[PDB]
């Protein structure tokens, strides 16, 4: 029947990649360890584009900026 109860769909799969991840971030960031690039994928808590702008920035390192 359903009737008066009108929600909006809400699925429950957050699939999330984090092997895929990793690899990722060994050949974006080969200087990275394992240990370093999960603790930021934990640190900063599964978020790839977080995690990326972490090590970015962490091989950047204080210096020139480039473009």
């Amino acid at each position: 029947g359903s009737s008066g109860s009108s929600g909006r769909p809400a699925r429950q799969v957050r699939r999330l990649e984090f092997n895929q991840a990793m690899d990722d971030f060994k050949t974006m960031f080969p200087n990275m360890d394992y240990d370093i690039i999960e603790c930021v994928l934990r640190a900063n808590s599964g978020a790839v584009d977080a995690t990326i702008d972490q090590l970015l920035q962490m091989n950047l390192e204080s210096g020139p900026s480039s473009g």
